[PDB]
């Protein structure tokens, strides 16, 4: 199992089919819940995105692009749309899980 | 139900959450086979991406933009994109994927 942190899903991701995904919207909490942890690839690789999600979590997390390839129980964690003030200001957060 | 055809899918397409996907990478056979038929609805809006479609399906769709909303048991036909179009598909960049809804 691995897991991983991205801005979208992609069926590009996908490597074996065919696939089963589960996917819902879940709230702030649960989203840096999950993301603060050691073992999370982060594939997030615009700034603006990475202080937005350091921002809200309380995390650090660098800017590091990778293309990811999701196999059978493998997680996706996905933010969609600075400074603290802007940051606050129109954002979802997805649990993606792959079967 | 629906039937979709697309070239992209995205999460925003979802109605309801949580919500269950099983995606397919399919050959052109199949593709064709199931986007040839009276009942889909189109919803790619560029001219490159349709007649693309038209020549190695031998259909007549027309670009049509609309926004997708799934519901269960809804499913999508998507042309995924990874001189312009020609140059991707024979890149071995264009593949075709069935999406069944729950």
């Amino acid at each position: 199992n691995k897991v991983y942190l991205a801005n979208a899903f992609s069926i590009n991701m996908l490597t074996k089919f065919p696939t089963k995904v589960v996917i819902d919207k879940i709230d702030r909490l649960e989203f840096c819940e999950n993301i603060d942890n050691e073992d999370i690839i982060n594939s997030i690789g615009h700034d603006s995105t990475i202080q937005l999600i350091n921002s809200l979590c309380g995390t650090t997390f660098q800017k590091n692009r990778v293309e990811i390839k999701l196999e059978k129980e493998d997680k996706l964690y996905v933010v969609q749309i600075l400074t603290l003030e802007e940051i606050l200001k129109k954002v979802q957060f997805f649990e993606i899980i792959v079967d």
